[PDB]
């Protein structure tokens, strides 16, 4: 929101102090498409220290890469040095810019809002057009994210891939072979849940980067009728529910165990072929209705495990011990292969969730 003014505020005290500074990358973008930026970077002659002796209160982490976050009027503007990339500090912004990405990443805006434009962001941002500053062969051996990071840029601004940089893309596929898994999955996830993703996976597969992703031709599925819910969960769980496959097939990309229990346990579902109460009662809300929904079933998953007479173990009127006692037998595994008939009798309404009533049903059964 308020970013660009305290972005022009730094710029201008970084300047009254001799230094040059502007804003770059993403900001310029976003600002002259109409836009109001989510990240505002400012690029300045000032080296880190120098920066910090500025302003009252700076984050010094990225330091070694130039960049120090400068927190003021409420925001955090990033305000890194003229700089390449192992990180080389430049003297000039134009040096600075002539490594970037894309073209429409590689502009710059000064404090009375004249817009640097060195490689034809403007034109490229007209025309829809992600293209590689310069050689796009030197930028992708660079950092061969950068291949990916078109495919997911085409989706998230509804822009084409300039042909000469998709061939780029095409010659120098290979080198995805050495990016982090973390930064592939990073990249991939903001891909599942932008705007026109079947082009940004038509990219994916014509940019041959699936013949070399980690096992990534299992990103070759028909996506239309895929439709984000906001969550990049679900795309890995489209993508495996289409194939017949299973979690283990996607490990490769480092998934959180809370990630990779919510695609499971939604797997799990899609091959259950009835629900019930009990199915309602063990999994979870998002695991029901991620299941339900890659599967096109659209029923009020909410309203039927709220209905339930209860929610979760914590409730139940019973636990080991209370058996303990009724059976007069030694504590044990037995006691919670028991203590789940009674549970399954409770969820299911037959069985009353009281201690009395469960004990006369346990003395009866036992």
């Amino acid at each position: 929101d308020d970013k660009m003014n305290t972005a022009i505020k730094v710029i201008h005290t970084l300047k009254a102090a001799g230094f040059e500074a502007y804003i770059v990358g993403g900001a310029v973008r976003d600002l002259l498409l109409g836009k109001t930026p989510h990240d505002v970077d400012v690029a300045s002659s000032a080296l880190p220290q120098q920066v910090k002796v500025l302003f009252d209160r700076t984050v010094d982490t990225g330091i070694d890469h130039g960049t120090v976050l400068v927190l003021l009027d409420g925001e955090g503007i990033e305000v890194t040095t003229f700089r390449t990339e192992s990180v080389e500090f430049v003297l000039s912004l134009e040096e600075d810019l002539r490594r970037r990405d894309f073209t429409i990443n590689a502009m710059a805006m000064t404090e009375d809002l004249k817009i640097i434009d060195p490689f034809g962001g403007k034109e490229d941002l007209k025309n829809k057009v992600i293209r590689a500053v310069g050689d796009p062969d030197e930028r992708f051996e660079e950092d061969a994210l950068r291949m990916l990071r078109a495919i997911r840029f085409s989706g998230q601004l509804d822009f084409i891939i300039d042909m000469k940089t998709l061939l780029s893309i095409r010659r120098h596929a290979r080198l995805i072979r050495f990016i982090a898994v973390e930064r592939l999955k990073s990249e991939i996830d903001k891909i599942f849940v932008n705007p026109s993703m079947q082009k940004s996976m038509a990219y994916l597969k014509d940019s041959v980067l699936t013949r070399f992703l980690p096992v990534g031709g299992l990103f070759e599925v028909d996506w239309i009728t895929y439709h984000t819910d906001g969550n990049p969960t679900y795309g890995w769980l489209y993508l495996l529910h289409q194939q017949k496959r299973q979690f283990t097939d996607i490990k490769d990309y480092r998934f959180s165990n809370e990630e990779k229990r919510l695609i499971e346990k939604s797997l799990e579902l899609t091959a259950l072929n009835t629900w019930d109460q009990w199915t309602f009662y063990k999994y979870t809300l998002k695991q029901l209705e991620m299941a339900s929904r890659v599967t096109g079933k659209k029923k009020d998953l909410a309203a039927i495990k709220r209905q339930l007479p209860i929610q979760s173990r914590s409730e139940l009127a019973v636990d080991g011990w209370d058996l303990i006692e009724w059976s007069g037998a030694k504590s044990g595994p037995w006691l919670k292969v028991w203590i789940e008939k009674i549970e399954r009798l409770i969820v299911y309404g037959i069985l009353k969730n009281d201690k009395e009533l469960i004990k006369d049903w346990f003395e009866d059964e036992y």
